[PDB]
Formats: structure tokens, C-alpha cells, sequence
């Protein structure tokens, strides 16, 4: 399948080149597995879902995005037009308040909520969290994500937008799930972009369009763009059953596009996330 005028970091995905504006994937588009977006919730009803998203769990008074990133998150996975896995199932959690925020304890709720909750869907592809959040380093944070990776889930978690290493922060610092740092249509690290030895691959994260609350779309900057790029992807190479949940994040790195990426400090990986595919 081909999507014309296609959003660039969906472009990039499909491309060893930047600069392409056609977005190539399988048709199967990730069909058969599942995303839990962990987040300020997601906007079911935007007509960009097709049905295929819906609220499971509230740590607030509703279950409503009252903020819009875990709407555009939730697009970025697998929404119709700005989507990697068109056709994934999408499940949000909101940790995060209207104003993006959260507690740490109940960010930890949330990912023990994933492991739990996802026993009770048929997600017969495997299931993936895509956290595009995180703050200062804490090792009960860095735990629960661990904790939702051993369980069977694909995580994937943004590397922070504080240009420093992310050692510092997490759950990025968790070494055991996929720490996602972000770059921009010119192949360069984005200039808020996390680094260091814990990244485990880079995703377009730099003007990134996507679905937004009241129905409408908009592009935004962040490691929080380019993580759900790369859980679409690991739910999108699940449903084509070329990895596992345990290993989506080892086979994204070992098949992603290397060293085309600028101004990677000595020491961070140079790879973009790749789909490899050919028609
Ligand atoms: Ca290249
Ligand atoms: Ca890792």
C-alpha cells in the first residue's frame, strides 16, 4: 500500500532517504494487534479512528482528553491519515490531567493496569504501550515499565526533550524497553532531543501532524512524537509476525535505517526507524 502526500515522518519510516513524501507499508496495516496508549487519553469519537480506538481506564474525574496529546499520540500510532499501523486497535489510559501531567505513582498504576488488562482483549498479534511522558530518573518508574515489558508488552517510551542524556530521566532510562530519541525531516537529532547509551533508536519527532481534540489535526514537536512512531511500527512488524513483543525493540534496531542521522553525540545510536518494505 502506498498513502500519497503522506505526513513526513510516515514518509521517512518507509524510506532509506529523506525527503520522500509517499508512505509505503504492508497492507495489513497492523491489524490483529493492539496499542494501549498511556497518556492524557485519546478522542475515540474522531471520526481519524475509525472506531478502532477506545478509552479502558481513567486515573481522573473522565475519561475525555481535555488536552489533545494523547489524541495526537493516538493518531501517530494508528490513526487512518497520520497512522503506521492504520489499522491497529488503540486503547487509552489517561495518567496524564488535562494540562499533561501526572503523578508518578499514577503513571506506575497505569502500566500495571496494561499488563493486567490486556488478559481480558484479543490482541492476537501481541500488545505494545507507547508512553510519550516520563520526568526525573526513579527507579519505581523505571520498574513499572520494566515490569509492563516483562509482562508481554511491547513498550516504547519517549527519551525526554531536555538536548541531555537520558540517564536522568524515565522511564527512559529503563533499559529494558525501547527509548525512543527524535529527529526531523533533514535527518538531524531533533534540537530537543534526548541522547546517550540508554536510546535505543530515533523516530521522526519534529513537526509531526496528527489527529487533535474536537475533531481537528495539528503538527507538534517532541520525543512524544517520535515514540508513537516507533510503537506503530513494533505493532505494525508484530501483525507481519516478524517480531515479539520481547523483541520488537532489538529487531527495530538491528533493521533501521543506520547512520544517516546528524549531530548524534559520540556514544548515542545512529538509527531511524525503518519498515523495510518492499512491494
Ligand atoms: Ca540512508
Ligand atoms: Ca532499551
Amino acid at each position: 500500500a502506498a498513502q500519497t502526500n503522506a505526513p513526513w515522518g510516515l514518509a521517512r519510516i518507509s524510506s532509506t532517504s529523506p525527503g520522500t513524501s509517499t508512505y509505503y507499508y504492508d497492507e495489513s496495516a497492523g491489524q490483529g494487534s493492539c496499542v494501549y496508549v498511556i497518556d492524557t487519553g485519546i478522542e475515540a469519537s474522531h471520526p481519524e479512528f475509525e472506531g478502532r480506538a477506545q478509552m479502558v481506564k481513567t486515573y481522573y474525574y473522565s475519561s475525555r482528553d481535555g488536552n489533545g496529546h494523547g489524541t495526537h499520540c493516538a493518531g501517530t500510532v494508528g490513526s487512518r491519515t497520520y497512522g503506521v499501523a492504520k489499522k491497529t486497535q488503540l486503547f487509552g489510559v489517561k495518567v496524564l490531567d488535562d494540562n499533561g501531567s501526572g503523578q508518578y505513582s499514577t503513571i506506575i498504576a497505569g502500566m500495571d493496569f496494561v499488563a493486567s488488562d490486556k488478559n481480558n482483549r484479543n490482541c492476537p498479534k501481541g500488545v505494545v504501550a507507547s508512553l510519550s511522558l516520563g520526568g526525573g530518573y526513579s527507579s519505581s518508574v523505571n520498574s513499572a515499565a520494566a515490569r509492563l515489558q516483562s509482562s508481554g508488552v511491547m513498550v516504547a517510551v519517549a527519551a525526554g526533550n531536555n538536548n541531555a542524556d537520558a540517564r536522568n530521566y524515565s522511564p527512559a532510562s529503563e533499559p529494558s524497553v525501547c527509548t525512543v530519541g527524535a529527529s526531523d525531516r533533514y535527518d538531524r537529532r531533533s534540537s530537543f532531543s534526548n541522547y546517550g547509551s540508554v536510546l535505543d533508536i530515533f523516530g521522526p519527532g519534529t513537526d509531526i501532524l496528527s489527529t487533535w481534540i474536537g475533531g481537528s489535526t495539528r503538527s507538534i514537536s517532541g520525543t512524544s512524537m517520535a515514540t508513537p512512531h516507533v510503537a506503530g511500527l513494533a505493532a505494525y512488524l508484530m501483525t507481519l509476525g516478524k517480531t515479539t513483543a520481547a523483541s520488537a525493540c532489538r529487531y527495530i534496531a538491528d533493521t533501521a535505517n543506520k547512520g544517516d542521522l546528524s549531530n548524534i553525540p559520540f556514544g548515542t545510536v545512529n538509527l531511524l526507524a525503518y519498515n523495510n518494505y518492499q512491494a
